[PDB]
This record gives structure tokens, sequence and C-alpha cells, in this order.
């Protein structure tokens, strides 16, 4: 399925070059512009542990989910990954542990050293 398309197929998009955030777009989204450093964004999104059957259910799928870009308010996959879309692009990312929660985790749902896959939908974005 696409976590395993992703982890075999898609782009590296760290600075490192270690393979740790991986990307394939979805729905091609609208212009060129993308999100800068700051910027309010607003997605949609469907996470879970890579290998997971399903998608977590455990939010409100009307509610854009908002955050500003690369200040550390999010896992470091998504200040990268969010950077990278245009408007209305939809991605898949997958996020190896460094990029997400590490050796701690976020017990009880997310274990130590999980890799994880996510959709996004990138709404809207503004300075
Ligand atoms: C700078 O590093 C961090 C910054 C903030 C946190 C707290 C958790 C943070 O969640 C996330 O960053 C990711 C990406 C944005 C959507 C929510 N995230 C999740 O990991 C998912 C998770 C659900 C289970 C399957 C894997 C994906 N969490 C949720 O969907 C539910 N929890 C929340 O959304 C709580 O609200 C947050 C609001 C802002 C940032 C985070 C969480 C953790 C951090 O590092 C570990």
């Amino acid at each position: 399925g696409a976590p395993a398309t992703v982890t075999e197929q898609g782009e590296d998009i760290t600075s490192k070059k270690d393979r740790g955030v991986l990307k394939i777009v979805k729905r091609v989204g609208n212009g060129e512009e993308t999100p800068m450093i700051g910027d309010k964004v607003y997605v949609h999104y469907k996470g879970k542990l890579s290998n997971g059957k399903k998608f977590d259910s455990s939010h409100d799928r009307n509610e854009p989910f908002v955050f500003s870009l690369g200040k550390g308010q999010v896992i470091k996959a998504w200040d990268i990954g969010v950077a990278t879309m245009k408007k209305g692009e939809i991605c898949h990312l997958l996020c190896k542990p460094e990029y997400a929660y590490g050796s701690a985790g976020s017990l009880p749902k997310i274990p130590s050293n999980a890799t994880l896959f996510f959709e996004i939908e990138l709404l809207d974005f503004k300075g």
C-alpha cells in the first residue's frame, strides 16, 4: 500500500539526506508558492503507525488543524514536509522516528521507535 510505496519510491525531503522523511504527492496542488517559516498553515490530515491497518480516527476531520510552520509546534517531519506543499496539495508522508517521537514515543498510542505515516491536505496558509 501507500506506506510501502512511499518507503521504496518516495522522495527524500530531508536536509541530511537520510531518507528520514519521504514524500509522494497524492493530489497535485495549485500555483508554485509554498508556506514559509512562521506562516500559519491550515491542513486536514490522517495518520497512523506505518504498519498500521487503519488510519487513526481520534480527531474531527471537519476542523482545520492549524500551526505555525517551522516553529517546532509539530513533529519535525511535518515542519519539513508541509513546507514542500502547494495550496490544495494532498501528499503522503512517511517519517522515521528521529523525525517523529523518537525513543520516548508518546505512550500508549505511539510506541518507542515508531515510524509514522500521514496523508496531509494543505488547505491554506498566511503570513
Ligand atoms: C517539536 O516536536 C513536537 C512537537 C509537538 C508534539 C506533540 C504532538 C503533536 O502531534 C504531531 O506533531 C503530529 C503531526 C500533527 C498532527 C498530529 N500528530 C500526530 O502525531 C497524531 C498521531 C495520532 C496517532 C497516529 C500517528 C499520528 N496525533 C493526533 O492526531 C492526535 N493528537 C493531537 O493532534 C494533539 O494535538 C496536537 C497539536 C499540535 C501538535 C501535536 C499534537 C510532539 C513533538 O515531538 C515529539
